[PDB]
């Protein structure tokens, strides 16, 4: 009643002409999760503390038909079952022009960080025909919750074969994968939609970089301002081919011990981050060995001082979309802004300061506009951020275009209070406040 008087005023704040994907509430309702009416008074688990023998192994019944299975990432046949699936149902209009591309190559980097278990990469199949007809999927990891500890798991890439959606199969997805990972312990989770579900910890707004506006503009992808030329375009957008900030290199093995300690040094001023292990840290920063241009999926760059010091790090994944009903391109380059480090503002006590702020901000702006000129140089089209961590920084002063698509964080079985998403009452960027969003979902 005030709960769905709160959920209109927040899809009213977020409302726009779907962008991509885009989908009273009986199953959350019966749920571990903060309502919107709910101010949180203190922050912690939702349910009773609970052990795993509270918690079956016999799976969710599936309706007469269906069937669960494991993935296991290393079986080709298996995986690409996953991305065959997913290309060809997650979007949602059909002949929208484009199709989500992913690779072989980019699971292969998602779904085997360190801790997964082929069993959380859950699906489901037709029992006759073998046909795997839905999907969603488990990771481990530790969250930082301001300042506590939260034991907790990444769920993404819900996915559920258009022709059977609308039948309430969703939820039975998300309780299985529950149940799996409440029979291991773990008891909270990370999710993130871009649709509005009861328990926004944050919000924050996408934004795009063209890197090759020409094409984007052929595409549909971006339009044509009002009193301007395509050409006006394309020389506002113009980039360099070389990168300027001196130092600047790939992110070696070798880095790992100097950039992980710069990282969570770093990282450490957001309210929600993911804290890494130097194992799991290695595995996201590190893609798999020699793939060629096209197929690499994580671009991770830093900044080696005469000194042999790294000063920085920001890195970046492709993830490429399928462009149909188009005579000149066959595909669209997609570089998304990932996690990013510098100690610019280390010196300074406060990092709102005026002059902390103004350090960091000619730094980042430095720094991506470079990770840009990589992008394009890696054969990317457009460049992706969030709004999110002190990326507000740097956004405008990039022509980092407003995008028409809201991302939403939640938190399973745990309350939290909200947490600037980088935005602004009116959707505009907070370029005072920015944001402690630390973590960066896929
Ligand atoms: C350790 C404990 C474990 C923690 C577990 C964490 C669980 C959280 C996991 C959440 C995963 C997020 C992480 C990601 O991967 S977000 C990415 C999801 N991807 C897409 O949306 C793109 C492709 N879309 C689809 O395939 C859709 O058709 C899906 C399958 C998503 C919805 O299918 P459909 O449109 O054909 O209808 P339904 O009959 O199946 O189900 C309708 C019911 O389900 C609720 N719904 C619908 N969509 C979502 C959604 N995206 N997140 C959460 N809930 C969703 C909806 O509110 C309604 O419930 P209620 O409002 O009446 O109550």
């Amino acid at each position: 009643d005030k709960a769905k008087k709160l959920e209109n005023l927040l899809k009213l704040l977020q409302l726009n002409n779907d962008d991509t994907s885009k989908f009273d509430h009986k199953f959350w309702r019966t749920q571990p999760v903060k309502d919107f009416d709910e101010k949180v008074v203190e922050e912690g688990p939702i349910d009773k503390p609970k052990t795993p023998e509270d918690i079956s192994d016999k799976p969710l019944p599936l309706l007469s038909s269906f069937e669960w299975c494991s993935i296991d990432v290393d079986n080709k046949k298996q995986l690409e079952d996953v991305f065959v699936l997913l290309n060809e149902n997650y979007v949602e209009d059909r002949d929208a022009g484009f199709r989500f591309n992913y690779t072989k190559e980019f699971f292969n980097w998602a779904l085997k960080s360190p801790g997964w278990k082929k069993d959380w990469h859950i699906g489901v199949r037709v029992k006759e025909t073998q046909k795997l007809v839905a999907f969603i999927s488990a990771i481990p990891v530790t969250l930082g919750v301001r300042g506590k500890q939260v034991p907790s798991v990444e769920i993404n890439f819900l996915c559920v074969h258009k022709q059977l959606r609308s039948k309430r199969l969703t939820p039975v997805l998300i309780k299985e994968i529950t149940r799996r990972v409440n029979k291991c312990d773990i008891w909270h989770a990370l999710y993130t939609a871009g649709i509005v579900l009861p328990a926004p910890v944050s919000t924050c707004r996408y934004t795009h970089r063209p890197l090759n506006w020409k094409k984007l503009y052929e595409v549909d992808f971006t339009g044509l301002p009002d009193g301007h030329t395509e050409e006006d375009m394309i020389a506002e957008n113009a980039l360099p081919a070389k990168t300027k900030t001196a130092g600047l290199r790939k992110l070696k093995k070798e880095d790992i011990d100097q950039v992980f300690e710069l990282f969570k040094r770093y990282q450490s001023r957001f309210e929600l981050i993911q804290i890494f292990t130097k194992e799991e840290f290695e595995h996201n920063f590190i893609g798999e060995e020699s793939l060629p241009l096209d197929k690499q999926v994580i671009f991770s760059y830093v900044v080696e001082q005469p000194d042999g010091k790294i000063t920085d790090f920001f890195s970046f994944y492709s993830l490429p979309f399928t462009i149909l009903n188009n005579t000149k391109y066959k595909d669209l380059g997609i570089g998304y802004l990932y996690y990013y480090a510098t100690d610019a503002d280390f010196q300074f006590k406060d990092r709102f300061d005026p002059k902390a702020t103004k350090a960091l901000k000619t730094r980042l702006c430095e720094l991506i506009y470079d990770a840009c000129i990589l992008a394009k140089n890696a054969n990317m089209d457009v460049f992706n951020a969030l709004t999110s961590q002190d990326n507000t920084l740097f956004l405008d002063d990039l022509k980092f275009g407003p995008g028409d698509g809201f991302l939403n964080f939640y938190l399973f079985n745990y309350r939290a209070k909200p947490i600037t998403g980088g935005l602004n009452p009116d959707n505009s960027n907070d370029i005072k406040r920015r944001s402690n969003v630390g973590v960066v979902m896929l």
